[PDB]
């Protein structure tokens, strides 16, 4: 297995003054670049959602909801503050296999169109990474995708490695 390399930290930005209220809500995946990520002309990546909710302690929530296998699955994990504003770590790392580390980062957000939020995981070793460009509605503007593509290369990702999700109806609504 060879992964290109994860960037130095220095590389990713960090959003200012992080409103963490004002990131709550439903997200869609509109875009996803990283190491680990592939496109596959065969069968293209559908559109899935991902819903951030404040709890009282000031941790996320984070619930993701795919379309897959005819069904719709539920991916639930707990994103605690870390060392800056924008920043978490995941909660209750010892519950995943192999996975000694994970790094989110907040790069930028408007908190009502768009948001791209950088990922970092050592699992068995391994250094994954990845970027999504969230967006409120299933579309978002030229200008906003380039910019994602943009951004996605100065970390070391070629073309095939950035996809655009194709939008779905299913369960990714309400
Ligand atoms: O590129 C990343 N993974 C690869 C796979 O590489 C990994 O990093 C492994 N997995 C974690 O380390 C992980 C442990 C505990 C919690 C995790 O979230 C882990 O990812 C393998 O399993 C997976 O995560 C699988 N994928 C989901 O479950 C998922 C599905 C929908 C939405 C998802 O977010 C999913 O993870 C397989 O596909 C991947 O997405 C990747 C990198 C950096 C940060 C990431 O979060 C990545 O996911
Ligand atoms: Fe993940
Ligand atoms: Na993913």
């Amino acid at each position: 297995s060879d992964l290109i390399p994860a960037p130095p930290l220095s590389k990713v930005p960090l959003q200012q003054n992080f409103q963490d209220n004002q990131f709550q809500g439903k997200w869609y995946v509109v875009g996803l670049a990283g190491n680990a990520i592939l496109r596959e002309d065969k069968d293209p990546q559908k559109m899935y959602a991902t819903i951030y909710e404040l709890k009282e302690d000031k941790s996320y929530n984070v619930t993701s909801v795919l379309f897959r296998k005819k069904k719709c699955d539920y991916w639930i994990r707990t994103f605690v503050p870390g060392s800056q504003p924008g920043e978490f770590t995941l909660g209750n790392i010892k519950s995943y296999p192999g996975l000694t580390s994970y790094l989110v980062r907040v790069v930028s957000t408007n908190y009502n169109q768009h948001a791209m939020v950088f990922f970092k995981a050592v699992s068995q070793n391994r250094e994954y990474f990845k970027i999504t460009l969230y967006g409120r509605t299933k579309e978002l503007t030229s200008e906003l995708k380039e910019n994602f593509i943009r951004f996605s290369k100065s970390l070391g990702l070629p073309e095939n490695h950035i996809v655009f999700p194709v939008p779905i109806d299913q369960c990714i609504d309400g």
